[PDB]
Protein backbone atom coordinates (compact mmCIF):
# COMPACT_ATOMS: atom_id res chain seq x y z
CA UNK A 1 0.00 0.00 0.00
CA UNK A 2 0.98 3.56 -0.53
CA UNK A 3 -0.36 7.03 1.09
CA UNK A 4 -3.37 8.07 0.09
CA UNK A 5 -4.31 4.90 -1.66
CA UNK A 6 -8.34 3.65 -0.79
CA UNK A 7 -8.96 0.01 0.02
CA UNK A 8 -12.31 -1.12 0.12
CA UNK A 9 -13.96 -4.55 2.20
CA UNK A 10 -15.77 -6.68 -0.24
CA UNK A 11 -18.80 -7.70 1.66
CA UNK A 12 -18.14 -6.03 4.71
CA UNK A 13 -18.15 -2.54 3.55
CA UNK A 14 -15.31 -0.85 5.68
CA UNK A 15 -13.19 1.71 3.64
CA UNK A 16 -10.11 2.79 4.86
CA UNK A 17 -7.25 5.15 2.98
CA UNK A 18 -3.59 5.02 3.26
CA UNK A 19 -1.77 7.09 6.17
CA UNK A 20 1.50 5.19 5.77
CA UNK A 21 2.54 3.22 3.50
CA UNK A 22 3.78 -0.66 3.87
CA UNK A 23 4.38 -4.03 1.87
CA UNK A 24 1.47 -6.12 3.80
CA UNK A 25 -1.45 -6.62 2.11
CA UNK A 26 -4.29 -5.64 3.81
CA UNK A 27 -6.97 -8.46 4.75
CA UNK A 28 -10.62 -7.79 5.59
CA UNK A 29 -13.18 -10.69 6.14
CA UNK A 30 -11.48 -13.68 4.35
CA UNK A 31 -10.12 -11.24 1.15
CA UNK A 32 -7.50 -8.83 0.55
CA UNK A 33 -8.70 -5.89 0.50
CA UNK A 34 -9.87 -4.05 -3.39
CA UNK A 35 -7.76 -1.49 -4.46
CA UNK A 36 -10.33 1.60 -4.97
CA UNK A 37 -8.30 2.84 -7.96
CA UNK A 38 -9.06 5.86 -9.82
CA UNK A 39 -11.33 6.67 -13.37
CA UNK A 40 -11.32 2.55 -14.08
CA UNK A 41 -15.40 2.41 -13.40
CA UNK A 42 -17.18 1.88 -16.19
CA UNK A 43 -19.77 5.07 -15.47
CA UNK A 44 -20.98 7.93 -16.95
CA UNK A 45 -17.76 10.96 -16.61
CA UNK A 46 -20.10 13.40 -16.86
CA UNK A 47 -21.18 12.94 -12.90
CA UNK A 48 -18.12 11.26 -11.36
CA UNK A 49 -15.36 13.04 -13.08
CA UNK A 50 -14.39 16.32 -10.42
CA UNK A 51 -15.19 19.80 -11.82
CA UNK A 52 -12.33 21.84 -9.99
CA UNK A 53 -12.57 25.33 -10.24
CA UNK A 54 -10.46 27.72 -9.14
CA UNK A 55 -11.79 30.64 -6.09
CA UNK A 56 -10.52 33.72 -4.05
CA UNK A 57 -8.43 31.07 -1.46
CA UNK A 58 -8.78 28.15 -2.69
CA UNK A 59 -11.10 25.74 -4.80
CA UNK A 60 -14.53 24.73 -5.56
CA UNK A 61 -15.30 20.82 -6.56
CA UNK A 62 -17.79 19.85 -7.76
CA UNK A 63 -19.14 16.18 -8.75
CA UNK A 64 -19.37 16.25 -11.77
CA UNK A 65 -19.85 18.43 -14.98
CA UNK A 66 -23.22 17.45 -14.48
CA UNK A 67 -24.64 16.92 -10.63
CA UNK A 68 -24.57 13.53 -9.49
CA UNK A 69 -27.39 12.10 -7.10
CA UNK A 70 -27.00 12.60 -3.66
CA UNK A 71 -29.91 9.92 -2.66
CA UNK A 72 -30.27 7.52 -0.07
CA UNK A 73 -28.65 4.51 -2.38
CA UNK A 74 -26.78 6.14 -4.48
CA UNK A 75 -24.56 9.28 -3.04
CA UNK A 76 -21.54 10.90 -3.22
CA UNK A 77 -19.46 9.47 0.37
CA UNK A 78 -17.03 12.23 0.13
CA UNK A 79 -14.54 14.97 -1.76
CA UNK A 80 -10.84 15.24 -1.19
CA UNK A 81 -8.41 17.55 -2.88
CA UNK A 82 -4.96 16.86 -2.55
CA UNK A 83 -1.99 19.23 -3.15
CA UNK A 84 1.43 19.35 -1.95
CA UNK A 85 1.43 16.76 1.01
CA UNK A 86 -1.84 17.26 1.85
CA UNK A 87 -5.10 15.11 1.75
CA UNK A 88 -8.31 18.13 2.95
CA UNK A 89 -11.20 15.23 3.03
CA UNK A 90 -15.41 16.98 3.37
CA UNK A 91 -17.93 13.85 4.16
CA UNK A 92 -21.26 13.89 2.45
CA UNK A 93 -24.95 12.20 3.05
CA UNK A 94 -27.68 12.20 1.00
CA UNK A 95 -29.56 15.05 0.92
CA UNK A 96 -26.34 17.50 0.62
CA UNK A 97 -25.17 19.32 -2.80
CA UNK A 98 -22.62 16.97 -4.38
CA UNK A 99 -19.99 19.48 -3.89
CA UNK A 100 -17.00 20.82 -1.94
CA UNK A 101 -14.99 24.07 -0.79
CA UNK A 102 -10.94 23.82 0.24
CA UNK A 103 -9.38 26.77 1.52
CA UNK A 104 -5.87 26.34 0.13
CA UNK A 105 -2.73 27.86 -1.06
CA UNK A 106 -1.36 25.55 -3.68
CA UNK A 107 -1.26 25.89 -7.52
CA UNK A 108 -1.56 22.31 -8.17
CA UNK A 109 -3.95 20.13 -6.94
CA UNK A 110 -5.42 16.81 -7.38
CA UNK A 111 -9.37 16.05 -6.29
CA UNK A 112 -11.19 12.79 -5.39
CA UNK A 113 -14.28 11.53 -4.77
CA UNK A 114 -16.35 8.33 -3.79
CA UNK A 115 -19.26 7.16 -5.47
CA UNK A 116 -21.08 4.45 -3.10
CA UNK A 117 -22.05 2.84 -6.27
CA UNK A 118 -19.99 3.70 -8.68
CA UNK A 119 -16.47 3.68 -7.02
CA UNK A 120 -13.23 5.86 -6.98
CA UNK A 121 -12.86 9.16 -9.01
CA UNK A 122 -10.47 12.13 -9.73
CA UNK A 123 -9.07 15.17 -11.91
CA UNK A 124 -5.82 17.69 -11.42
CA UNK A 125 -6.11 21.54 -12.54
CA UNK B 1 -14.21 -0.30 12.73
CA UNK B 2 -15.37 3.75 12.96
CA UNK B 3 -15.24 6.90 11.13
CA UNK B 4 -11.30 8.43 11.39
CA UNK B 5 -9.92 5.88 13.27
CA UNK B 6 -6.46 5.03 12.71
CA UNK B 7 -5.16 1.49 12.50
CA UNK B 8 -1.69 0.27 11.98
CA UNK B 9 -0.51 -2.96 10.94
CA UNK B 10 2.81 -3.14 13.79
CA UNK B 11 4.47 -5.66 11.68
CA UNK B 12 5.11 -3.58 8.10
CA UNK B 13 4.51 -0.16 9.22
CA UNK B 14 1.06 0.22 6.77
CA UNK B 15 -1.46 2.50 9.03
CA UNK B 16 -4.40 3.82 7.60
CA UNK B 17 -7.68 5.92 8.45
CA UNK B 18 -10.86 4.34 8.14
CA UNK B 19 -13.53 6.50 5.76
CA UNK B 20 -16.51 4.54 5.89
CA UNK B 21 -16.97 1.88 8.67
CA UNK B 22 -17.90 -1.29 8.09
CA UNK B 23 -18.39 -4.54 10.49
CA UNK B 24 -15.44 -6.04 8.92
CA UNK B 25 -12.01 -6.50 11.14
CA UNK B 26 -8.77 -5.10 9.68
CA UNK B 27 -6.45 -7.44 9.48
CA UNK B 28 -2.38 -7.10 7.90
CA UNK B 29 0.42 -9.46 8.11
CA UNK B 30 -1.24 -12.16 9.80
CA UNK B 31 -2.60 -10.44 12.61
CA UNK B 32 -5.58 -7.77 13.49
CA UNK B 33 -4.75 -4.26 12.85
CA UNK B 34 -3.95 -1.77 15.90
CA UNK B 35 -6.55 0.58 16.88
CA UNK B 36 -4.42 3.17 17.59
CA UNK B 37 -6.17 5.04 20.39
CA UNK B 38 -5.63 8.67 20.67
CA UNK B 39 -3.84 9.81 24.04
CA UNK B 40 -3.40 5.93 25.12
CA UNK B 41 0.39 5.38 25.01
CA UNK B 42 2.47 6.42 28.04
CA UNK B 43 5.07 9.16 26.50
CA UNK B 44 4.83 12.56 27.70
CA UNK B 45 2.11 15.19 27.06
CA UNK B 46 4.33 18.20 26.98
CA UNK B 47 5.38 17.54 23.17
CA UNK B 48 2.63 15.01 22.26
CA UNK B 49 -0.80 16.93 22.81
CA UNK B 50 -1.92 18.92 19.82
CA UNK B 51 -1.77 22.91 20.70
CA UNK B 52 -4.66 24.83 19.06
CA UNK B 53 -4.42 28.73 18.13
CA UNK B 54 -7.26 30.61 16.72
CA UNK B 55 -6.32 32.30 13.50
CA UNK B 56 -8.01 34.76 10.81
CA UNK B 57 -9.84 32.23 8.27
CA UNK B 58 -8.78 29.11 10.78
CA UNK B 59 -6.46 27.43 13.07
CA UNK B 60 -2.56 27.27 14.07
CA UNK B 61 -2.01 23.65 15.07
CA UNK B 62 1.48 22.96 17.62
CA UNK B 63 2.82 19.42 18.90
CA UNK B 64 2.80 20.15 21.29
CA UNK B 65 3.21 22.98 23.98
CA UNK B 66 7.07 21.91 23.49
CA UNK B 67 7.77 21.97 20.18
CA UNK B 68 8.11 17.63 19.22
CA UNK B 69 10.95 16.39 17.65
CA UNK B 70 11.12 16.01 14.15
CA UNK B 71 14.30 13.86 13.31
CA UNK B 72 14.52 11.06 11.20
CA UNK B 73 14.00 8.37 14.00
CA UNK B 74 11.33 10.22 15.67
CA UNK B 75 9.38 12.80 14.24
CA UNK B 76 5.38 14.11 13.90
CA UNK B 77 4.24 12.04 10.78
CA UNK B 78 0.77 14.22 10.14
CA UNK B 79 -1.27 17.01 11.70
CA UNK B 80 -4.81 17.03 11.50
CA UNK B 81 -7.82 18.99 12.14
CA UNK B 82 -11.19 17.31 12.03
CA UNK B 83 -14.68 18.80 12.28
CA UNK B 84 -18.29 17.42 12.22
CA UNK B 85 -17.81 16.79 8.64
CA UNK B 86 -14.50 17.30 7.83
CA UNK B 87 -10.62 15.50 7.87
CA UNK B 88 -7.76 17.91 6.80
CA UNK B 89 -4.40 16.10 6.98
CA UNK B 90 -0.86 17.91 6.88
CA UNK B 91 1.39 15.02 6.30
CA UNK B 92 5.36 16.26 7.63
CA UNK B 93 8.59 15.52 7.30
CA UNK B 94 11.76 15.39 9.47
CA UNK B 95 13.34 18.43 9.52
CA UNK B 96 10.65 20.51 9.84
CA UNK B 97 8.48 22.32 12.76
CA UNK B 98 6.08 20.29 14.17
CA UNK B 99 3.35 22.93 12.64
CA UNK B 100 0.17 23.24 10.39
CA UNK B 101 -2.11 25.31 9.73
CA UNK B 102 -5.80 24.88 8.54
CA UNK B 103 -7.79 26.97 6.85
CA UNK B 104 -11.04 26.41 8.01
CA UNK B 105 -15.13 27.57 8.86
CA UNK B 106 -15.38 25.96 11.52
CA UNK B 107 -15.87 26.93 15.83
CA UNK B 108 -15.45 23.86 16.80
CA UNK B 109 -12.23 21.24 16.20
CA UNK B 110 -10.24 18.53 17.13
CA UNK B 111 -6.40 18.49 16.10
CA UNK B 112 -5.28 15.28 16.22
CA UNK B 113 -1.24 13.96 15.46
CA UNK B 114 0.87 10.74 14.80
CA UNK B 115 4.40 10.54 16.50
CA UNK B 116 5.97 7.30 14.47
CA UNK B 117 7.38 6.48 18.00
CA UNK B 118 4.61 7.38 20.45
CA UNK B 119 1.43 7.23 18.48
CA UNK B 120 -1.53 9.00 18.33
CA UNK B 121 -2.74 11.95 20.31
CA UNK B 122 -5.75 14.84 20.06
CA UNK B 123 -6.90 18.09 21.33
CA UNK B 124 -9.97 19.75 21.10
CA UNK B 125 -10.38 23.89 20.88
CA1 LIG C 1 -7.91 13.72 5.15
FE1 LIG D 1 1.23 -5.55 7.51
FE1 LIG E 1 -22.73 7.32 -9.30
FE1 LIG F 1 -14.67 -6.71 5.83
FE1 LIG G 1 7.40 11.43 20.36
Amino acid sequence: PERLQVYKCEVCGNIVEVLNGGIGELVCCNQDMKLMSENTVDAAKAKHVPVIEKIDGGYKVKVGAVAHPMEEKHYIQWIELLADDKCYTQFLKPGQAPEAVFLIEAAKVVAREYCNIHGHWKAEN
